[PDB]
């Protein structure tokens, strides 16, 4: 097994004995395996395999995502942090000089998460309603990136409203859109066209990529705040 650097900083390529390729991040918390994930020991460091079946962002990267604004030392406002393994990998990537404000609506989801992210002290889990971003104003600063995974009909407006409140000028947004969570009747491609239009009222839309076959009728959008 070999580990080399991916094009994106803080992301790694693992090449298995048979020459097949996987993506990975460097474990922020050596010794830890909270998802019972596959960890590769290499030159004295640990690398956590980033499974595209457990992480929509992992899927996007495997699928050839070109713009990835999450990088070491960045601050991230993360809407929907409890879903999948993504927060763990984002935490590895941003490292100890970066920061992640994790917003969850449910007190149950938050209580279940804290054990899992306890050691990742660059994650600050916050109870909040992402539709009303001003309610967590006292707990969140201006950020470099918003990452959003919120399966709600107004998820584009959620992104704009949080960006108005917290995103630095020049900063980026990333949003994993489940087509059916906005509109079960419309074709996925039509839903995505509508999301792209709504986002474009506020953002420059930089990229959009489908997540098949890891997800069905999901697209991830990268946007930039003017």
């Amino acid at each position: 097994v070999e580990v080399k650097k991916h094009k994106f900083p803080g992301v790694y390529v693992v090449i298995d004995d048979d020459g097949s390729e996987k993506i990975a991040t460097k474990n922020l918390v050596p010794g830890q395996r909270v998802y019972g994930e596959r960890v590769i020991k290499w030159e004295g460091e640990e690398y956590r395999i980033w499974n595209p079946h457990r992480s929509k962002l992992g899927a996007a990267i495997v699928n050839g995502l070109k713009n990835f604004p999450i990088k070491p030392g960045k601050s991230v406002l993360y809407l929907g942090i409890a879903s999948g393994t993504t927060a763990s990998h984002v935490s590895d990537i941003v490292g100890w000089e970066g920061k992640i404000y994790g917003i969850e609506f449910s007190p149950r989801v938050l209580r279940e998460l804290v054990p899992i992210v306890e050691e990742r002290r660059n994650i600050i889990p916050i109870l909040g309603d992402a539709t009303k971003p001003e309610e967590y104003r006292a707990l969140v600063t201006k950020v470099d990136v918003i990452f959003e995974d919120v399966a709600q009909p107004t998820q584009a407006k959620i992104l704009i409203d949080n960006a108005k409140a917290y995103l630095k000028r020049g900063g980026y947004g990333m949003i994993a859109v489940k087509s059916r969570s906005i509109d079960v009747t419309k074709e996925p491609e039509q839903v995505f066209k509508e999301v792209e239009r709504l986002l474009s009222e506020y953002f420059e839309v930089i990229e959009r990529l489908n997540l098949e076959p890891y997800e069905k009728d999901h697209a991830l959008f990268v946007v930039r705040k003017p």
